């Protein structure tokens, strides 16, 4: 089950302690993650729209799962594990946006935003001859969830650091 909190404070507080003798330490880590995440989402999108290679989608997901987990962005890590697992054909289902957002502990973070704003259209035609169709479409869905979870994390990190991240 997807964690309810966007940020795992147990983890992030530990990274933040190390800001005492290095002011920009944690913040530099986040800014670096923000950049890597945007590049990975674009590459995942390019796969879905181009060669549709599940192995690369696996590597991409795996990679982002690591970065995000280290920083305590647990909901992003969870969706990345879904992408990895379904690109590896080990999973066959991905929940709807409505179920996933209902898991938030503080639903107020979603009050002024449009949950589908960052959505990309699923341009995969169901092809019952391509054994990879359903997985590609499920990954397309998970990618859309990742994008929302990424936005939610930036909103939270922004209020903590007090600046647009």
């Amino acid at each position: 089950t997807i964690p309810s909190e966007i940020i795992n404070w147990t983890i992030l507080n530990e990274i933040i302690s190390m800001d005492d003798d290095d002011s920009d330490f944690s913040k530099g880590l986040i800014i670096q993650f923000i950049d890597q995440a945007q590049t990975t989402f674009a590459q995942m999108q390019r796969q879905l729209d181009g060669e549709k290679n599940l192995t690369e989608l696996d590597n991409l997901g795996h990679f982002l799962k690591g970065s995000s987990a280290a920083l305590g962005l647990q909901r992003i890590a969870w969706v990345c594990e879904r992408i990895q697992n379904l690109g590896r054909k080990m999973e066959h289902f991905f929940p709807n946006k409505t179920e996933l957002v209902n898991t938030l502990s503080d639903k107020s973070i979603i009050n002024g935003i449009n949950i589908d704003e960052d959505d990309e259209e699923i341009k995969i035609q169901v092809d019952d001859k391509d054994e990879n169709s359903i997985y590609l479409i499920l990954i397309a869905k998970a990618l859309n969830q990742s994008r929302l979870e990424f936005k939610l994390a930036r909103i939270e990190l922004s209020k903590y650091y007090n600046t647009n991240l």
